[PDB]
């Protein structure tokens, strides 16, 4: 179960470096060069790296400052072959985006963050980016009066329609992936959910520029089916990013290691990305614990990726197995994937063995053998 | 804060009618007629009934014994000056729905679902009712394994397309309204939440005929802030019925009457409900405590409609404020309904009072006020 | 994974024989006679089975019906070798009980709940059961003013001191086991968590006959750590039964098959169980999903028992490994073992090593390495 | 509804002073002198503060240091006239702590946290503190194998056992007081709730000297009913102290102002609170949101003391209303307070009337009449 680059497995520059500050508690580890980041992460066997504006070139950098940044990140990268295949833009750290980007209250905050958005785009397209998330953490309210949502989606969608003006304007080839939280650090955000943000979508000028990055972690947060929302999301055709993490259940957002928190939720999800050919990277948006050092931060990574690659053997072994194609017809699935009607509307109102004819009660008799398929599933997982 | 049928006030036959079974305990009161339910509820000053199929005609009925349950109900109605809004179909008692309707595994299910459907759609139309509900609450899972979700999201579309293709067949005057539900009684249910609804909706053949039902408890049960779903909902112009009760917090889906469970959340979505001029029925999917006989049954619904009355006098007076008024437009909410850049992208691109010489700190140091607004909302939600 | 009758798992009459009812639909299988129930279990390698006094004698039965029942049911036992090592009172079924039994505001219902306890108690230990669970499920409220907590208490200890009286002049060999439950079906339940349960249980008239029955479900409804609340119930002595199942998160109450679920908490559990060598049955109380079939019901049951199997062949593994041997040393669990001041509050006092001249910040830089243990566990957990 | 020290109002001085830094965000507000904290409280009618050794004395301090932040302090204390009724210790900042204080894994760590606590225990007496905080924030785990529970129990009693007997050998006057949370900053917390601290208070050397300190937020985010936890401390006679605050619903911590948040659950809790005549200070532990600036601030600490005194009011209104009163009888709560068998055991088991000659069904059909008395409330909480 080791990873090889060609498993396209991805990091953000803010995991790893992440240095255990929370809420209640300092700093347990210094700041890291993104420089050595891109160095450990290669060792392991990681894809790539992604980056907010702010991971890489810190607030209030000249010209000059930004030019060395981007060229030492640049060299580390050539010296590794590792890629950047995702950028994003810091919109919810910097104080001046206490009430939002994008929708805060003040018209002026709003036009800075889609330059500073747009100024990031640049330098993505320039590294190689093919897609450019947008986190919006801090659109949303605590209290009911302090937000009318009516006006801030307007004011979302303007600033959407904005940057997809922007790159069809420097025919850039890059796309958005909108990436949903129900809340923290608002009270509530907006777009809250996978659903909420795939509709957002429909109403932009160019709906085509954007999809959805879920977020294992996002969703369970509010006790969703993270394997559903993805469902739902390819059967859209807009799963363009994925963020992969671990979560356990209702509370905080925890970031744990891809694998850790809902284990069966994880085998699930991967036997679903395998199952599409899901082609995007095995992006991993997780925080190695406080209570690590560096040689547990670069453990806590290497696990992500391990994990997946459990995962992966296990669903595919699970598939392939005979005796799990046949619980799997004995359960009706290949059923569920017939059309209920090809033979057309008034076919069915004319079939007396859809209604008149129906025989309810042993339709109504007839198990569905889905324990047994369960159990199949988790005799894989577990390799009994 | 007497209720008069111009408030429009609506309630399901199941609701005052629920005889008080649970997962576990028996039933505490005996069946309703419909015909004496239309009567209560119109002595206490309701618009309207609705009803599932199976509310008004027991399942297996004859068509002798069909024609005479609508006759008497008709009779009800016109004793009264009851009006039917709205109907609904039952896929989710009879075991035969056991693993759904429209997306049960077995497709002579899914034949039969819409075939019990389209049956009901007639009855509505003959009664009057212009919004046709689907809660597809046996659409899920409780295991991986069981359901593909991209082949159920597949048969959910072509069943909704079916219904479409119907009623533009006989030309009638009627709009579907698709409910979400996160969970219970499937482990997870398809379309959790008003957004998934919101995206599913927009794949249709037919958009422009459906539109969601959201109610409070339902998106509450998966922590999510009722008000800012509706607003999503408003936003989109989808927002074709809703569904009134109380909840509090993430548990078992409790229907308690509306104003009970979360009084503030109560408050905000009548504000909204009113300031955007919702002009549907005020419906209340609720249920009446197990713990209480046929004179709290009454009480129960009667504080549904005093409750909302309530909240809508005192969320008019909070908008009418001069004070709030005020409030709101030193919280910059005047500005979150400017356009952000009416002035074009080119403009903003190069506008230097969008970066290079926006003042960062002096924008970060104004304060929202937030608090202020969110205390007077208190003090009039509360008369103080 | 094959069990047999020394591994001591047992299940209830109500978990099998359950007939599918949910709120939102009808049965989906048929009653179970406990005869047929017992001689499956038996065959699948079950070594005893539980019981409501409803589960077992029809209620209002005559004292003739009674014995017949009882009758029949000892004769199964008879012919199986199966034991019953725990029964319970229904205190909840019955409308009678809808505001509770011991703590129901009506004093006759009260004295009635406490005589159908006291009768089934004489049955218990006529069968040989040691253990005698209470689910006071009716035990709490909807509203705040139906219920004094305070005066509920008092009505609480008295019925259980009783009991416990009741016992004692008997000479009876049997203790009790009060379970929590959060929510569901009240909207809040009195002794929701096992700590409240604990805390209860030292202000009654004799201690020593009572202990908690924590079931994983109930405390993982409230987003509570299952194996947390064991550790406290075994250090305070009182874990004296407890009930093994599934459940996905803060919802309804699920009672899925025992693996299903939280599989981790389920791993760490079974660790903690067979590393403290608890010594009372594994007891089973999950529900087959409506779902399903007799043979789904069947399989169903067998699975709890193999995934308890598997994970404890996967604890003892893990614990076994010199590798996490070692890991436990790495992250200091040899440490958090040693009491913190056996030398005593005055030396602790003056040994400037814990204070003045403790070095803060070489602590601080310190590592726990618990990413490394914990990946080790999942290695285990998953046979990688 | 205007607080004087008389209303026995409490702030921390982390609450106003919070700079508000939150997991994804810089400070928004610059860190305010605790004398000016002192001089605003005072001037909004507040009785006094509490503080953490750290929010008083910055860690590192000298001696002389740290005599004078006291010095200036106790100035501003004389000069208002506020108290400080209660003190706390840090053992959560500072990443020495980042496994915990009394139950870090590290046995150096565990020592250094008592000498901590101590050397503030002795400034809280000579501030004249009578209760002392502690919030074991940092006791818990991310994963299963980091924490042996059993063994982190043992070391918490030896730790409250240490400190209770440093209180006696110093005969000072002060008590302590347990606060529970669920998770936050830990995946999950040790003695997560008010039930588990009260169990666990029950097996110290000297169980008199400690109470819980329940706060609003934290049962909350367990989807627990935060006034039942109130009674069960009350019915015990270990409620030794309070935090207030809001929040919505199982989330991280919101620690919003009282009253916003569940305004029903705050109505029943401060009638519980005023019913049950509770004697100890209301005490605010709240952050303005970081969107707010310093008159932000002092508006949310004035709301808090607003909010209780109007529910104050409401709850006084209903318990003194005629009509309640009324209700009350008819819901049989007078009834719950009755013994339920005073008679004794063998007179119970004597009278026919609690079984033979029982009228279950008659019983069964007594409404409980609770949605009248919820309405009645609810009624006075608006002001209806
Ligand atoms: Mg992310
Ligand atoms: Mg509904
Ligand atoms: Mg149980
Ligand atoms: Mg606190």
């Amino acid at each position: 179960y080791q990873p090889t680059p060609e498993d396209r497995f991805t990091f953000g520059l803010w995991t790893v470096g992440w240095q255990g500050r929370d809420p209640f508690g300092d700093a347990t580890r210094r700041a890291l060069d993104p420089v050595e980041s891109v160095r450990r992460l290669a060792e392991l066997g990681a894809h790539g790296v992604t980056f907010h504006d702010d991971d890489l070139i810190p607030f209030g950098s000249s010209d000059s400052e930004r030019e060395e940044h981007v060229k030492r990140f640049r060299q580390a990268l050539d010296d590794t072959g590792m890629k950047v295949p995702m950028a994003t833009t810091n919109l919810f750290t910097h104080p001046v985006f206490k009430d939002g980007g994008f929708t805060a209250n003040d018209r002026d905050v709003r036009r800075y963050a889609l330059r500073k958005t747009i100024r990031n785009i640049d330098l993505a397209v320039e590294l190689g980016a093919e897609t450019y998330v947008a986190w919006g953490g801090r659109e949303g309210a605590e209290s009911g009066g302090a937000k009318d949502v009516r006006d801030a989606l307007d004011r979302m969608k303007e600033a959407f329609d904005l940057l997809g003006e922007y790159v069809t304007s420097q025919g850039y080839d890059i796309r958005f992936a909108i990436e949903p939280k129900p809340n923290e650090p608002r009270g509530d955000i907006l777009l809250p959910t996978v659903g909420h943000a795939l509709a957002f979508i429909e109403r932009l000028e160019r709906p085509e520029l954007y999809g959805v990055n879920p977020e294992v972690g996002h969703e369970q947060m509010a006790g969703l089916n993270f394997p559903h929302g993805i469902a739902q999301a390819l059967w859209a055709g807009k799963l363009f990013h994925i963020d992969l993490n671990g979560q356990n259940g209702i509370k905080y957002d925890q970031d744990l290691r891809f694998g850790a928190g809902d284990l069966r939720a994880a085998f699930w999800l991967v036997d679903l990305l395998e199952s599409a050919g899901y082609s995007g990277p095995r992006h991993f948006d997780f925080k190695p614990p406080r209570t690590e050092d560096f040689d547990g931060v670069w453990a806590s990574a290497a696990g992500c990726m391990r994990n997946y690659l459990i995962l992966k053997e296990r669903a595919a072994a699970f598939r392939a197995d005979p005796e799990v194609q046949e619980a799997l017809r004995a359960s009706r699935l290949d059923e569920l994937a017939r059309p209920t009607a090809a033979d057309g509307l008034q076919a069915l109102l004319d079939d007396r063995s859809a209604f008149e004819e129906f025989d309810v009660d042993a339709a109504a008799a007839r198990g569905m053998a889905f324990e047994r398929l369960d159990q199949l599933a988790m005799d894989h997982l577990l390799g009994a």
